[PDB]
């Protein structure tokens, strides 16, 4: 899987442990191995959410399966979670799109999955 | 909905207002409320266009519903009209991914839009 | 096409021609006029892959049409394989994202291609 934050806060308000905290609890939530779980975070990005900038996040998750209705309800409430207690952006001012990607469709090591 | 414009143009060349001009106008072209809005733009960016560096842009606008043939057409009129004005791109160097999200894959708030 | 490379190697090993090599072989890989094709390459970023932030890239690849699995293979092939000779990126730490785009959902030079 491959989660990727795009944030306005800064780059030294990120805390050291970030991205493998992501990680490991990505692996937890979907049920894959840590080892292919990728991660990105972009900080200090130029954005408003709802016509203003406090701080705010847009996220994507990309899985081979394991997304859906019930699934995707557990991730938001992971990844928010993260958000507030890590980068203090409300729960509110966060976007997360969701990607159910067929394995045909992801590149990897001079192949596809399928 | 959330808009977001990848651009080779410099960060200078962004004029004051644009973002809030992109919200405004999103709101208006989606019908949806300025506050579920959010825009982003990322300027200075490695990028060609047809082989060349001249000004561009990469964008996209994800949207749950509101997305389909006459919509995505009068959209792509306004947004590349916004780029060319603001940013001085040519319509013909401007990409516009747009997505349909189902509201089951869009996390806000701890949960999702389903 | 729209080909995208974000990546945690620094600028400065991205080498000259990059982004014209890039255009050059999808041109051929996709067999789509090279005038058309947008390349876009992201270096410095923060993030890991496995857990791991040895040199890594997430990429996507969109396009109307010519996305498959056997074709998917094949650029796959051929852009793991520039990202190992360029970047010195090992074809195991990059996920490249295909997207299968309907004409209606692209915009360019203010219309679509619907
Ligand atoms: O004949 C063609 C010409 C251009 C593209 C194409 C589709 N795209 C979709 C997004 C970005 C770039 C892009 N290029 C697809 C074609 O089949």
């Amino acid at each position: 899987p491959m989660f990727i934050v795009n944030t306005n806060v800064p780059r030294a308000s990120v805390p050291d442990g970030f991205l493998s905290e992501l990680t490991q609890q990505l692996a937890q939530a979907t049920g894959k191995p840590p080892q292919y779980i990728a991660v990105h975070v972009v900080p200090d990005q130029l954005m408003a959410f709802g016509g203003s900038s406090e701080p705010c996040a847009l996220c994507s998750l990309h899985s081979i399966g394991k997304i859906g209705g019930a699934q995707n309800r557990s991730y938001s409430k992971l990844l928010c979670g993260l958000l507030a207690e890590r980068l203090r952006i409300s729960p509110d001012r966060v976007y997360i799109n969701y990607y159910d990607m067929n394995a045909a469709n992801v590149g990897w090591n001079n192949s596809t999955f399928a």
